[PDB]
């Protein structure tokens, strides 16, 4: 089986947490806002992966990029909330943060719209974020972390897009 990182990037309460708990404990539960790293076992196109999931502080405009995640990461993704005009703001800075902090190794990079559940809450339409993915040449997937099977999506896309490097 082979080891992957993979690092979870985005604004406050984009649901950073509620996707990696969904994929990892497989129920949505709450009781974080502090880093913390999950490990899951899982089979992409007949391949085993132990996965270290790092869900990151969350950042804003102002924050920092630390560079620990640049170091050992195989996989980024950013996930914004389908419900926040900032977070989707805040999401193309921290793109070019990262940009600029690992140069341009050509890491697997993937967007992620999440709280598609919300259909009144909706902002921000599935075409602006999925053309803001195609300009970066990353993946781009809409998810909802009351949603199962859109988690583990998300999930096993950074995979693939880690494979095709
Ligand atoms: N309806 C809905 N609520 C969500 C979803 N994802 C997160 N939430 C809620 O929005 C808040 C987001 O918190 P959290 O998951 O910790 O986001 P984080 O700060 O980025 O890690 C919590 O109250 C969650 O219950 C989703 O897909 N759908």
């Amino acid at each position: 089986s082979k080891s992957r990182k993979i690092a979870i990037l985005g604004y406050r309460s984009v649901g950073k947490s509620s996707l990696t708990i969904q994929f990892v404990e497989g129920q949505f539960v709450d009781s974080p806002t502090i880093e913390n790293t999950f490990t899951k076992l899982i089979t992409v196109n007949g391949q085993e992966y132990h996965l270290q999931l790092v869900k990151t502080a969350g950042q804003d405009e102002y924050s920092i990029f630390p560079q620990t995640y640049s170091i050992d990461i195989n996989g980024y993704i950013l996930v914004y909330s389908v419900t926040s005009i900032k977070s989707f703001e805040v999401i193309k800075v921290i793109h070019g943060k990262l940009l600029d902090m690992v140069g341009k190794v050509q890491i697997p990079i993937m967007l992620v719209g999440n709280k598609k559940d919300l259909h009144m809450e909706r902002v921000i339409s599935y075409e602006e974020g999925k053309a803001l993915a195609e300009s970066w040449n990353a993946a781009f997937l809409e998810s909802s972390a009351k949603e199962n099977q859109t988690a583990v999506d998300v999930f096993r896309r950074i995979i693939l897009e880690a494979e095709k490097l």
